[PDB]
DNA sequence: TTTTTTTTTTTTTTTTTTTTTTTTTTTTTTTTTTTTTTTTTTTTTTTTTTTTTTTTTTTTTTTTTTTTTTTTTTTTTTTTTTTTTTTTTTTTTTTTTTTTTTTTTTTTTTTTTTTTTT
C-alpha cells in the first residue's frame, strides 16, 4: 500500500528501508533512541521519509 | 598345324584421404567462510514529575563592508549533424496436443563351438 515508510542509504552498500511506525515520539531533549542499523568503519549520508 | 595380336586382373606397393584415439581452455559444481534473524535476561539504559540558578533575547543607538550599481567581453549555451546504444515489430524455429506409419534394445538358463592368452 502507501505507507510512510523510511528509507537510508549509507556510503558503501546500504539501501535499507524500515516502515516508519516502530519509532515513536520524544520530547526534544533526550534523544538516542540507538536505531538498530549495522554499519562496518562507514558514514551515513541519506535518510528519507 | 603352327604361330601372331590384343585384352584384362593380378604380382600388386606407394600416395592421398579418411577415420579413430587423444588431452588445453572457459564453464560447472561442492566445500568452507562470512552476512542475516529470533529468543533470555541482564545490568543497564532510558522516559517522566518537581526545584533551581542561569545566560541569551529583546527596550535603544552606532557604523561599515557587504549590498547597491553599469558595463566589456568573455564562454558557456544552443543549434545542426552524425554515431552508438537502447528498445520494440517482425520473422523464424521448436514443442505439445491425438490417431496413424515405421522400427530398436538389455538380461537369465545350458551346452557346444570358435578365438585369444599362458
Amino acid at each position: 500500500q502507501e505507507d510512510v515508510v523510511v528509507t537510508l542509504s549509507h556510503q558503501g552498500y546500504v539501501k535499507y528501508q524500515p516502515l516508519s511506525e516502530y519509532e515513536a515520539q520524544r520530547r526534544g531533549g533526550k534523544g538516542k533512541s540507538a536505531a538498530r542499523i549495522k554499519e562496518e568503519d562507514f558514514i551515513d549520508r541519506l535518510l528519507v521519509a
